């Protein structure tokens, strides 16, 4: 926890959260079923009840069918981002989208390297769509053979061959999601085997769209790179006009940075004498945090609590993780609540369309709009904590080994890989992940960190993980000093003074959004193969203590067929299957090298984390 | 109905279905979400308690995205059916698929003239590779305001610029699955009245698979002509090997009947004096009897009685609606349960899978699997009840007009529509539906046909509804006869003395499979066009007296888009929400024309439909 913005009159995520207890165990149990109209279907695994529904199906082909279904469902969800992203990229190359541009071209020649465009003496937009053309290329072919064209340049070579073998290796990232919930119709897929495979290979489409959206969004914007910033509840200005950006696309955020700029003076002259200080919400506050350093508000749990500050002017929204309860609480205030996207209305809040052509005018309509809700704000309703704690953030993949070419130029991973060989780093977590109300909010995160860390463990973090981190601290040089133990703090601050930081590399790092959890699989692949490996052998763990989306479970699900002992702090539906959880435990550390870590103790969790890693070092 | 096959100590669908009583009823009304792992949470609508989910979204947020996920999941199933037959007349195009071919060389031409395919002096495969390429287009176009080829080319120009103009016309099948299930992740799309609307649109995508499925299939298959066949559980032969053949696909079907005949001097051999006896069940037995007369056994609720009879050999399935019961009331017998589809296994069944460039061989060794159970079926557990109906079917759309031009060939409409004005055909009704546990089988769909049908109404079905009345004997000419109004039975017994047949056409219009239904909406469209209307003015009506599956709901959905008043019979998920109850029964009326009619009586269905078929003839 951290804030306590106490309501005392208004309804909160927290308040919401109680009154739904108990919540129905047969769900949580995954021996619910309403997929068609002859259901509702129950399954009493004990006293003698229904043992199977009326379809025929048993608790495990029901299990099953809601776990791929759920997979399937954060595919569909991170692919929209992606598929967003390349459209753009698709009309830069035709001279078109003239508010956009290509910010980072150094990022496009290196992306086109990855997929084998050719680069030299082609000009910017023949090769921007070369690289569009591809990647819209994931989004339609059709020959269910021909693996998607992102992930066979983005895996090791070792791991394209091991998904292939066994057909895990996705052809179309909109076909795999669609191939997934038919196969999952009323009777059509039942063999808990064959499903649970269908699950890891659309898990593998959520890959492509990570990897593809982080890659062109950093030439799209910039990649990011080390830079200062803050978090909490305390980084709204009173004297300032406050706008919250919360939801997933950047192409919205880094629009409204840029607007917010050139709009300073309209802000001072409505009456608020520090300008407009957007903040940040959720993983496009992550985008902006991660490259232009704008502050991050918070995560996605008290996501509410701003307006509660009675200082939040507008909270503009686009796409996902965006609490449908926000224009009733915002009733209470001035706030403007703004959606902007074609399929994410919330009743009761004002839509403005992002006509992306029209892109930087439709941002002063936004920003002009909040510079009114500046006009209406009660000013004896302010109450903004004084929270804001700093943080080292934007670590992306490619400035983790610029930092080491302060320490090897010649091979800036030989100090990673030597470091790890001597035990100073004995493995690498990375924490994902969301908030739920099941877990005590940031707690087990932090629980989770400093725990391993203590045991010379380097800790990666992204999304409301990161963020999570962010505030608390542990995203600074100081939190090395205190708690990251001998070994690893003492690599830790080689590179932190190799690159002019001013003292250690932070205990945690940010590397970005949900789908910029990519950067991390292209930091370990290139390290897996400087070794001349996989990651099913490289120290290296992934961990979800406090997962609610199915973004949250597709990520998951692909952490395990890329190879990792996969962490997760709050039990999805699989518990009432056995056969399912043996699948995804047993099985999967055989077939696709990683498998799944159900434990919601944080002490416990880390104990097998620790373990994981260990063994993983013992296997070289 | 009139089979039951009451077997003692084995466990079937209805047994099934009475262990669950009561069934949630939280689920019923849709106050369950079940989406985003901090769930899951459901709505109190009276007693005070939770009224929200921890999200925050309200019961009408909860009701409106479960209902638009069953319509994705209802379009994914249907549309994979229609890309298999795309992706073979890619194939066929180029040489690849040589037991498969351009049966109907007829059809492939009326195909490419409507929807825009130049034919003038050019050989048949690069027609048929301009289908192949603009039939995947409805898969893989990216251009949101770019409607479907099919949708766009095949109903009536006026609905075409109205869902245009409200943004329903999809512009992509496998894209308007996935931007749904994105949509309804955890914190995206909440509006009631803009979710509808886009299940509204990704159930247009229905009508698209539906559409190029059925036409395509035909010219691989030929285009069905009236046909007598037989159905119910009669049709199997004790002295023949007895092969059902359940699923969707006709790919698979009309191989295996072809290899059949062709194999009968085996059969014979190892003691079939009789051959092999190829029975259909559910949807791929409806595909080969439009199209050859095969038999029908059974529709959905009774595919597990075809066992009982000691009798089936094999059971061979490929996609879609496949009992997982099936392998375990196997067993108990000698029947084997054959699985082909990669997506579509059963745990406990034989799976053999399907090449389609190796049909004919795969088709034989699965007959060979069969004809070895044969010498393996105890013949004193044999019970084969003798229910064999004769059923006159075939009547595709094109057969329809032959028949209406045997009377006018110079205005093959004008007879239908003048005795639609006169009043002698009060309007029409298509019974389209599955089979549920909570409807006595095939009950409401008989009554509802008799019921209307005096009321001079003709009468069309597809699906298990129509294999409903086929077992039944309302699929005769003597049907007509006997429970026809004098107006229907004149018009009926003329068209047919007319049309050879020797006796008036039948009461129900056998019009295909669940795709098939696009065969109704090309003689709506066609009757709407020579009215210079639109099927929201035509005396046109839809009826599910006993739907189940999400393909049914969207199949329902996109009924409703087109402009057809459609009745439902089991109350979908929708009870919990007036709010989304008022906007898919009566808000419907003012922007799409069409309506949805829940009832669960079927008297008062009947009178309400009647009402809405009568309220069609005060216009015009
Ligand atoms: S529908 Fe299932 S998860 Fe929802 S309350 Fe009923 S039993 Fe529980
Ligand atoms: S799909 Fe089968 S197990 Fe699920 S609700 Fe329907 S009848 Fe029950
Ligand atoms: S999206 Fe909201 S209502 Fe639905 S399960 Fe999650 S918290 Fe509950």
């Amino acid at each position: 926890m951290l804030n306590l913005a106490e309501a005392n009159s208004i309804e909160t995520a927290w308040h919401r959260y109680e009154k739904q207890q108990p919540q129905c165990g047969f769900g949580s149990a995954g021996l619910c079923c309403r997929i068609c109209l002859k259901g509702p279907c129950r399954i009493d695994p004990f006293g003698e009840g229904p043992k199977y529904g009326v379809c025929g199906a048993d608790r495990d082909t029901i299990v099953a069918r809601h776990l791929v279904r759920m997979i399937a469902a954060g595919t569909a969800a991170h692919s929209e981002h992606g598929r967003h992203i390349a459209l753009a990229m698709q009309h830069i190359s035709q001279g078109e989208l003239h508010d956009y541009s290509i910010r980072d071209e150094a990022k496009l020649y290196a992306i086109a390297k990855t997929l084998g465009v050719a680069t030299e003496g082609r000009g910017l937009l023949a090769i921007v769509g070369d690289l569009a053309a591809i990647t819209l290329g994931d989004f339609q072919n059709q020959d269910y053979d021909k693996p998607c064209a992102w992930l066979a340049a983005s895996l090791t070579p070792r791991r394209v061959k091991r998904l292939g073998d066994l057909g895990l290796l996705p052809h179309n990232i909109d076909a795999s999601v669609a191939q997934t919930m038919s196969r999952t119709h009323v009777g059509c897929d039942a063999d808990p085997t064959n499903l649970i495979l269908g699950g890891l290979r659309v898990a593998m489409a959520d890959l492509d769209g990570s990897m593809l959206a982080t890659e062109l969004s950093d030439a799209l914007f910039g990649t990011p790179q080390p830079v200062v910033s803050a978090a909490n509840l305390g980084v709204m200005k009173r004297g300032a006009v406050n706008i919250a950006v919360n939801g997933h696309n950047p192409m919205l955020s880094d629009i409204i940075c840029d607007v917010a700029a050139d709009l300073r003076d309209e802000a001072i002259a409505a009456g608020a004498a520090e300008g407009i200080n957007i903040i940040g919400i959720c993983c496009t506050g992550h985008e902006v945090m991660m490259r232009h350093g704008v502050p991050l508000a918070t995560n996605y749990l008290s996501q509410e609590l701003p307006i509660l500050t009675g200082a939040l002017e507008a909270m503009v929204v686009d796409v996902q993780c965006i609490m449908p309860s926000l224009p009733r609480i915002a009733e209470c205030f001035h706030t403007q609540i703004i959606t902007t996207d074609k399929h994410n209305k919330i009743s009761g809040a004002t839509h403005v369309p992002f006509d992306e052509h029209k892109a930087v005018e439709t941002a002063k309509t936004i920003i002009r709009m909040a510079i009114a809700a500046f006009g209406r704000r009660d000013p004896n309703r302010v109450a903004i904590p004084a929270f804001k704690q700093k943080s080292i953030v934007g670590f992306s993949a490619e400035a983790v080994v610029a930092a080491l070419a302060k320490v090897n130029a010649d091979d800036p991973l030989k100090p990673l890989v030597d470091n790890v060989v001597n035990g100073n780093i004995q493995g690498i977590v990375l924490f994902v992940g969301c908030n739920t109300t099941k877990v005590q909010q940031d707690s087990a995160y932090v629980d989770l960190a400093k725990s391993l860390a203590k045991r010379n463990v380097l800790v990666l973090a992204t999304g409301c993980a990161a963020g999570a981190f962010a505030k608390a601290g542990l995203m600074t040089s100081e939190a090395t000093t205190q708690y990251a133990g001998e070994g690893l703090k003492g690599v830790l601050s080689a590179i932190g003074t190799a690159a002019g930081l001013g003292g250690p590399l932070p205990l945690v790092m940010h590397m970005g959004s949900c789908v910029d959890n990519s950067r991390a699989v292209a930091l370990a692949t290139a390290l897996a193969n400087k070794l001349g490996v996989d990651l099913s052998d490289l120290p290296l763990v992934a961990s979800a203590p406090e997962c609610m989306s199915e973004k949250a479970l597709a990520i998951g699900s692909w952490a395990v067929t890329i190879g990792l002992p996969t962490h997760v702090g709050s039990v999805p539906p699989v518990i009432g299957s056995q056969i399912v959880t043996k699948l995804v435990t047993e099985t999967a550390k055989d077939l696709v090298g990683g498998y799944f870590i159900v434990d919601t103790d944080p002490k416990s969790a880390g104990d097998k984390l620790y373990a994981a890693i260990q063994e993983r070092r013992a296997g070289l």
